[PDB]
């Protein structure tokens, strides 16, 4: 056991859960580790599939250690990075408050 290796894992108080829209199908957790691995040590990484066919959907749900992890992976990959067979590139989201949700743009 490397880099801990224990008992489960630990994450932060205030961390933040990501959701990915961008995954193609014939890859996997094993496959998006390597890349959300460049900004840091991942928490959970779980691939949203469908139930009647069982389908990949086309999407996941990545969750880091730390809360500055997601913002570098985030900002860092939102838009950033484009996966193979993917025209677009990958759309990174804080899966947070989704509800309601204020932003808007700026100069500069």
């Amino acid at each position: 056991g490397s880099s801990g290796s224990s008992g489960v894992p630990m994450k932060d108080h205030d961390a933040i859960k990501l959701f990915v829209g961008q995954i193609p199908r014939g890859l996997d957790e094993q496959d998006l580790k390597p890349l959300f691995e460049e900004f840091g040590r991942i928490y959970e990484l779980t691939v949203l599939k469908d139930r009647l066919t069982g389908l990949h959907k086309g999407c996941a749900f990545l969750t880091y250690c730390a809360r500055d992890s997601a913002l570098k992976a985030q900002s860092a990959l939102h838009e950033q990075k484009t996966l193979p067979g993917m025209n677009r590139p990958i759309q990174v989201k804080p899966a947070a408050s989704e509800g309601r949700g204020e932003s808007g743009p700026s100069s500069g």
